[PDB]
């Protein structure tokens, strides 16, 4: 027996719960296991979109040895804090993808990814911990994505890009491909703004916006 | 028995007729009902892409009590005029979606929407009359869309956005999310240009273009 | 009996080989025919993502009268050179599309197109030789695409656009629709940059970038 959850019942989680249901009911063929929301804003249990929603204290108290959690909180500092808590409490991180999520050949994705509908992860891609690939995003060939990286919808991450830990890529941003000899790097904790057109390396901790992308 | 139609046999209608066929033949499982084009440019009936195409006078004359019409005219002033005519003549507005259109939980859409392939309508969204969501568009969580709103392809409408009546959002435009306390508003009859990156409220009747969006 | 190949085992080919497998195994229902990579960088055969990869000399030497090749090299000058070689050696060009590629009514596409996942080719479109439509691209109604045209991912080619031979359209570019009386023309060998917002005719051989698009 198993219990599933989406951690976060705000916008990120409410737009991922249908995806977690595709992952569980269809891709895993599991019509038996329960799925709930976890949200620490809750004191008493409530329902959110027809699912039971409870705080983490209550989720921990469930008498099941086999718990699986998708963290659906876009803020990657929160997501890492929760992931470390879950692993320490013996709860499994759970990767979710949609029926329309396309995964190509020789792709490695660490546990706990949120891979939205219409996402493509192309050939020979490696992705670290609790990746968020929101609706329509793609990661093209030979990319290396670090831990707790977050894509907004419709991110165009072209080939031979290396995105370091905790970077955030905003809605509709486009990143130029690297080459085998020179991957294009997005530095640790960098923020690429909505609609940014990135044609050069982004330094660690930089905020870049516009077409062409510039420091903000 | 029933008769279906796509009103408009120009570009909007010719790119929606396949979608209306997915809605009718597959999602409704109806292999019996006829589907035609209506276009008031026509005097004599013709064929358009292998479908009978007639003017509205001829469509009205069909002896069937049960008529269902998708209005496939992007101009929302025309679309409202036609919708009011259809309802007054006792013809039903008909929502169409594609096989790849994704509708999430607790979504309310008024009759007569044109929901193209690869469209996502995310959680807890409310949409008014004869919405056009062209190819690849999305409406994220907690949005409220008014009546006769029109999206070009690939519109990225993020969460907690309120789009008032008759707004037009152009190809590939990106709109920043609001918050629960402050929805980002697109005003009545506003025009957001192709590729605009919108990060603030757009006044009623405003035309905005560019990255960042500015008045035109 | 038949033999299939993807010509190019770098990023373009490795992200198209899964698509060629959808075309062959599912859309053609062919679980018998072998599929390999061709790449002229190779001396000895190798494997690429679990497929045999060989140079063109070795592919020619295969004793099969019935060879079918998708050219997965984005550079259109190389693609034309290879296509002319294949036809002269009595090898067939092979169109590939994905399970999620949407083709609408009265569409004409010459042999050898690479039509990626999530691509839409809308109503009444005509496309010439070895077209590349990378992930998420669309070509809307009444477009005429010439020979050896190349789209990056997420190109938004709106209606009544004429793209002449060997043009290249970059990632996420948006092109304004033409009208029946005045198609918007992208000239022969023009380059439209990533994220460009094109609202006017692009001259032959021009390079245009930005929002709005300007000469580079
Ligand atoms: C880039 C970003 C991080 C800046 O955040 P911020 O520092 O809070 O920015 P503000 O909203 O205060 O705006 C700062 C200024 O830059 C502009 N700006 C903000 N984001 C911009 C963007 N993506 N492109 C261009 N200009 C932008 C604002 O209009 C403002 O201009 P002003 O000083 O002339 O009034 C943010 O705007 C962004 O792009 N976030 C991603 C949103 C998103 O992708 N949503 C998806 C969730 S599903
Ligand atoms: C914004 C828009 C409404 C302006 O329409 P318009 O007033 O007829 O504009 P024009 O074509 O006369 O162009 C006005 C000027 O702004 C520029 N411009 C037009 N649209 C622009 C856009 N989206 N972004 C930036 N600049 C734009 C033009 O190049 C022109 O510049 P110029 O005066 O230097 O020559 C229109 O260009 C647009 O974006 N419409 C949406 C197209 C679309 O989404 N198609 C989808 C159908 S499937
Ligand atoms: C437009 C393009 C062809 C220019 O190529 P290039 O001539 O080699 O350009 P460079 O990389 O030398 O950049 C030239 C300058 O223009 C800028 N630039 C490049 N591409 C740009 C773009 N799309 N938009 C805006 N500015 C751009 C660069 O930042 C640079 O600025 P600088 O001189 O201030 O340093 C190229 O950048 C491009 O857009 N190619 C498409 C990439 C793509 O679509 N990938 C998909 C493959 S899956
Ligand atoms: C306001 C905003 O920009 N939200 C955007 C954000 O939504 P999130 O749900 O990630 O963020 P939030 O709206 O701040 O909500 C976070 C939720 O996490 C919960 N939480 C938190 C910490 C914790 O330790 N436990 C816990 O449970 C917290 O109680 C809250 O319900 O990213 C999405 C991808 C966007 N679509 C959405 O618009
Ligand atoms: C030229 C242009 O920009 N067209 C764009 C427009 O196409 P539409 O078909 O909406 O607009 P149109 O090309 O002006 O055609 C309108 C059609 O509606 C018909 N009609 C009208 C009024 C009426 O009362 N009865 C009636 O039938 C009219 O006869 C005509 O055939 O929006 C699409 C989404 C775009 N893809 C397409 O490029
Ligand atoms: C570096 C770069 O920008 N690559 C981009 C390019 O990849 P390509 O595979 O088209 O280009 P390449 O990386 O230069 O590789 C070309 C390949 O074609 C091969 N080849 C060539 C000639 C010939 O006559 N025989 C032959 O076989 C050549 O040996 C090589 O393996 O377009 C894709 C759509 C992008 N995703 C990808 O990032
Ligand atoms: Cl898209």
């Amino acid at each position: 027996s198993k219990v599933f959850a989406v951690y976060g019942a705000s916008g990120c989680g409410r737009s991922l719960m249908p995806v977690a249901n595709e992952q569980l009911r269809i891709l895993e063929g599991d019509t038996d296991s329960q799925i709930v929301f976890i949200d620490d804003a809750l004191d008493d249990n409530i329902t959110v979109n027809g699912y039971t929603a409870m705080n983490y204290t209550k989720f921990k108290s469930i008498k099941n040895d086999d718990k699986f959690v998708l963290i659906a909180i876009a803020n990657s500092s929160i997501r890492q804090k929760i992931a470390d808590k879950l692993v320490k409490d013996g709860i499994s991180l759970w990767t979710v993808q949609g029926m329309t999520t396309l995964i190509m050949d020789e792709v490695s994705i660490d546990a706990g990814a949120a891979l939205s509908p219409f996402v493509t992860i192309a050939a020979n891609v490696t992705i670290g911990k609790c990746f968020h690939a929101n609706l329509y995003s793609y990661v093209e060939h030979d990319c290396i994505i670090g831990d707790y990286v977050t894509f907004a919808p419709r991110v165009s991450c072209n080939g031979n890009i290396h995105i370091h830990d905790h970077a955030y890529i905003g809605t509709g941003a486009v990143i130029k491909q690297g080459t085998p000899d020179k991957p294009l790097i997005i530095g640790k904790g960098a923020i690429v703004g909505m609609g940014a057109v990135v044609t050069k390396e982004v330094p660690a901790g930089a905020v870049v916006i516009g077409n062409p992308a510039r420091l903000l």
